[PDB]
């Protein structure tokens, strides 16, 4: 029980079902994350293994689940991440307009051998560059 | 709308039962009835094959890992119903280390009556339920 907490929301120029459709697939991460290469799933769709740019993977367990209210949870199972106690959660909510979108990417976790600033830092910077991505992929119709 | 729901006992703690029939593409290691299944949509969509090759294609609209259940819906498959939902949970048994398993329906039958709706169904779930109920009872050692 430490648990630091890191969120970031960004508008995507896209309906949130249109959205959801392409990021609510747990092993869709190489759909619109421009960081991971390959995602496979085992346990009949509740772990994806991710095969990090570097050699290193994480294994992560899907928590929780909803399509229409569109958000999944997760947590880590194994990762080089230094924390623990990892659940990070992805949710599409209302945009502005109809035809947009504000998507939310949250973290709880609980930071080993780095400072609660460290690990806040860390995911904020991967969530962030990740919506940041994915705001870029949609205004290309 | 008509509605139908199959309880049944295994040997086995809750999360055990559910390590094997939690995975949305898990019910060919359990349930008779889906000898194949593939995922699709990175996970959310499923096709199954019965046994007459028919294809069926579910969508899954509800899962929790921790309450061990999982919620679905049918986008296309050959039976005589629209409106389709079902949930299977694994509930607490009678002891540390037996479950409950329910598996319910609800759908609109279509060009068809209420009562071969139900029976389809729950035959379906009768026989997968029982199947994992013969499947635990393999005990086999200590």
């Amino acid at each position: 029980m430490n648990m630091a907490h890191t969120t970031t929301s960004m508008e995507i120029f896209g309906s949130p079902e249109q959205v959801w459709q392409l990021i609510g697939g747990f092993n869709s991460l190489p759909d619109w994350l421009p960081y991971i290469p390959s995602s496979k799933l085992t346990e009949g769709g509740r772990v994806r293994h991710l095969a990090n740019p570097d050699g290193d993977t994480i294994i992560e367990r899907l928590e929780v689940f909803n399509d229409k209210e569109r958000y999944y949870t997760y947590s880590i199972m194994n990762a080089p991440f230094p924390v623990t106690n990892y659940l990070s959660t992805i949710q599409v909510k209302e945009g502005t307009e109809s035809n947009t979108s504000l998507v939310e990417w949250s973290g709880t976790f609980t930071p080993v051998e780095v400072s609660d600033e460290e690990a806040i830092n860390l995911f904020h910077g991967i969530y962030s560059d990740g919506l940041k991505a994915l705001q870029q992929a949609f205004l290309d119709l």
